[PDB]
């Protein structure tokens, strides 16, 4: 990072679109239930096709399926340079879908929690604990200076205190400046200390159906609906799809490249 | 590609080298007989870990297995930014070393062809012929100025000349400037016309054991042997990975970054 | 010579040339010749040695300075290898199965190495830079490592049992490991059928000439993957018969001497210098 | 760095003297104590290394640098000795029937030597000048000489009959034979229990030093008649303890070491001169 001088003369070049669309790739993820509704063995083809007259080459486009929402929240992998996800809107599930929207969202640095011989605390409210497995049942006992607990027992796990249950994905966020003991199903679930780095800008997600109810803050006094936030009203699957493919220049205007250089082990559909 | 001015003083920079593992990726292509031989269930952990002590951040070193030469020769995909193939010898497979040391060591430009329909030729001395797949059997008709066979029979297909059998991966260099009728087995492998743009730099194949019989050029006159076909001698696959990993910084050095703008949108591992 | 080592020599390029010392450097050094059993077993007579003393003679060399040294094979003869003379000329015999030891031997008798003990029972043991390695020789030598990590423990491998050890040598006549450099390593080797040191590879022999008769070139006297140096000591020829073998070398000895430097004979035979 | 080339080295006789390197030569240098095995017994203590070891670091040697090896006797321990520590010791029981075997053993390693092989099957060898001689080791060095004449022919000897070869050695473990000099000599020799060698005297050996426990002067490790030279790391204790002979090696070890020196030939100024 160095400082850049502009001048406020400088000519704007030609569109870039096409230029991107040719040396990017798309992902999109979609329910199964939409491969289900739309009942077509081709219909990855004709998308492509649809991009293809959109700008995007032909196989820049991969799309990529999930069961749910709940599923498709244990460690999620996204690869293209621009990935859009068709999360279908359940109005029991709101905070999953959020939390889904938090994790993919926004940049996150991670690090092991190694709860059981160890004791955690959340410096400042960037530092959240976002555990993801097949049952994430996680019981917090907060402690004091003098090491006991406050309304839980260490020796005790039943006194401790409940904040989630067979979850696939959930950001804990406690008390910063207080330790706490930590028991979730290290078998069922992984917990990591992570910090919000900021916006992840190539991840749009495009809430299908409902209304706002996304937040992607754990902050109460913040729900803010960034550009890559879309929502649609819906009933057929393919004419989501149809908008998809129409407004892709708007949904990648909405979007800018990751610009995060990373420490991860995940694969990339890239050109 | 704008030409580039540079002055004969112009400071070195410091060693690239750490800067480079920490944002770079290295796959390991090895056969199914060295994790034979290893019998161990983590040494793909402990290997990662001494490439950590040589200086890769966790998770960047990848690990490629394929049971031979020849089913890795067919269409083999290379992932990480710096691709390393542990090949081992066969004294009765050296065209094969060979053709598969040209495909994964140079670029290629490949376009399909339809064997059953059209007549092919090779424009000049860059242009050949992959062909790969379960089984190439590749049979060859060269035509006269009069689309006439010579020395074989249009019509049948038995007086073609035999360049391949069961294979699967063949270059084939026929005579520049004639017409070729191809009898191929499209049904279990693909033929493609391809032109050698130049060297894959991000690719170095490391032949264990035997001589320096590799063969990556077409020309009977030149045998060049570049810097990225390393040879050692070896009696255990753990002495050869020990000398893979202690001399990581060589091997790299060798290397570099692939610098192709590619049409395609394949799977990578990018750090 | 000690106190001005490091004393700078200047030399003006106009120095006329002396005179061929070709012939003074046979009269005073000592040639020595290093060949398999089956090649003596092959030429099938008692008077060859007198009759190569002999023409060796012819050739300009004293009698007397000419020495043949048998060994049995190249395996054997890596267990502890002795130079002898001021100019030795080893006759390696090829075979595809045996590059690697090959290459082991060329390695040992080309270079020169400086050893320490290695008592792997007490101690864990690091190879520090690119010129470290491991010589192991003896009867039967098998080597099992196990790298540790900072926290002095072993990866993929547990510390107390030796059975999870990595397998980097199995009866071996003669081994040189090369192991991460940084990495603590527990050892454990047949302490009783050979003996493993730790060396350093200090440079070339340039009195050893190694002549592969017969084969390709597959010796790879450098560690480094992305190095493999054909010195000028390092011959190679085809053969179907020893003799012309013999005659080969005696009749281009001015030219294979012309390839190696006297000065380098230790006054110990070894091939490494050793401390303890 | 200049290795091959003596250069001269200037020096002002007014400079300085530098501080004591003598901790920094015990801190990074190691000692060897060589000792009969009766010495051993004698003690009868089983950790007593380890009680010479910790005095040794009373004396600033570090833990480990000081090492101690067992020989049966003089005679066993002249076949081949291999002294490879910094700094020698040899403590050398007196025999009054032994004496010449001490005197060779002590010339074979206070001494520095430079051995070519001999082929006495072979060549006839002559020996130049007075520094050469014929060291021969071995479970058993039987060694007989028939001197020839200008036209080859033995003087009161036959070539082909050994029965009339003069024996200058009989079941030697080490002898060193020096002959008349200038004159060709047919050698017959045990080859199968001892090996002969064509050595040269270059000079002393300065990390190797030898202390006789027992009786009076009687070393001569000079072929020369004339002299019997008595050098300062050729020491002499009178002695009824083994015990106490250790401590006096311990106590006054500043005094053994201050009479060494650094192996002139072991050290990288000596790279192709002979050895490192
Ligand atoms: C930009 O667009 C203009 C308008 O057609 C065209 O003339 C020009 O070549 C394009 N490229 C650049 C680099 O300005
Ligand atoms: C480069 O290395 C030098 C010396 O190793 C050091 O002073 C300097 O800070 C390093 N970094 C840069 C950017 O020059
Ligand atoms: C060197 O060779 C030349 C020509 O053969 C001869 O005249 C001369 O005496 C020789 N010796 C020396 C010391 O130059
Ligand atoms: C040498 O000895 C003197 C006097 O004891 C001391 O002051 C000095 O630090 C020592 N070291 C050097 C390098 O002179
Ligand atoms: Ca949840
Ligand atoms: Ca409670
Ligand atoms: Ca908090
Ligand atoms: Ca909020
Ligand atoms: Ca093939
Ligand atoms: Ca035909
Ligand atoms: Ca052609
Ligand atoms: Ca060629
Ligand atoms: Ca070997
Ligand atoms: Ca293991
Ligand atoms: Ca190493
Ligand atoms: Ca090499
Ligand atoms: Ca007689
Ligand atoms: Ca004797
Ligand atoms: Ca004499
Ligand atoms: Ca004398």
């Amino acid at each position: 990072n160095l400082p850049i001088t502009g001048s406020m003369d400088t000519a704007y070049a030609n569109s870039t679109q096409e230029e991107t669309f040719l040396t990017s790739t798309l992902c999109l993820y979609y329910p199964t239930e939409a491969a289900t509704e739309i009942n077509d063995n081709s219909w990855k083809d004709t998308l492509s096709q649809l991009f293809l007259t959109k700008g995007w080459p032909t196989g820049s486009v991969y799309f990529k399926e999930y069961t749910d929402i709940a599923s498709f929240s244990v460690d999620p992998q996204l690869y293209c340079d621009y990935n859009v996800v068709l999360m279908k809107y359940d109005a029991t599930l709101q905070l999953d879908m959020s939390e889904l929207a938090d994790l993919i969202l926004n940049e996150w640095l991670c690090n092991p929690m190694d709860i059981t011989l160890y004791y955690y605390q959340q410096t400042d409210e960037a530092n959240k604990w976002i555990s993801m497995g097949s049952s994430c049942t996680i019981k917090v006992c907060p402690l004091n200076t003098q090491t006991l607990g406050i309304g839980c027992l260490t020796t005790d796990t039943a006194t401790f205190e409940e904040v989630a249950t067979a979850e696939k994905l959930v950001i804990t966020d406690v008390v910063d400046g207080v330790n706490h003991k930590l028991d979730v199903t290290t078998a069922t679930c992984t917990i990591r200390n992570c910090k919000k780095l900021g916006p992840r800008e190539n991840v749009a997600v495009i809430q299908v159906g409902g209304s706002d109810v996304l937040d992607i803050t754990a902050d109460p006094t913040t729900a803010p609906q960034t550009e890559r936030m879309m929502r649609i009203n819906w009933k057929k699957w393919w004419q989501v799809f149809y908008t998809v493919v129409d407004y892709v220049n708007q949904i990648i205007q909405a979007m800018s490249k990751r610009s995060r250089s990373l420490n991860s082990a995940a694969f990339y559909y890239r050109i």
